[PDB]
């Protein structure tokens, strides 16, 4: 099945993360100046691995998304959407079903 946010949250620890902000909603996690959110509220891991715009056509050419952009209250990224009467913020939702392939995306997007 897809990767619950349990073992997205699990493979960045192993990857040699660290942690950004932590909530019961999400687990953002950071190495260097690479930032992710663990999406906590997976109940499946379809929308689990949130990254960050800017890699948007990239990350979904290693990956397709699962979506295209999710609004944020948690998880800055910095846009902030103020095209709205509520700005709230937005990341790109990914997923896998495949933890080894996970680890190849960082490999990939973040890694080499």
């Amino acid at each position: 099945m897809y990767l619950r946010p349990d073992e997205v949250a699990r493979v960045l620890e192993k990857a040699g993360f660290t942690v950004d902000v932590v909530t019961n909603k999400t687990y953002g996690y950071r190495r260097g100046e690479n930032y992710v959110y663990v999406n906590r509220e997976a109940r499946m891991g379809r929308t689990a691995l949130i990254i960050h715009p800017r890699l948007k056509d990239r990350s979904s050419s290693l990956a397709d998304p699962a979506s295209d952009i999710k609004t944020c209250d948690h998880y800055q990224n910095f846009p902030l959407y103020l095209g709205g009467e509520t700005h709230e913020h937005y990341g790109i939702p990914h997923g896998f079903s495949s933890r080894i392939a996970l680890e190849r995306y960082l490999n990939g997007l973040f890694g080499d």
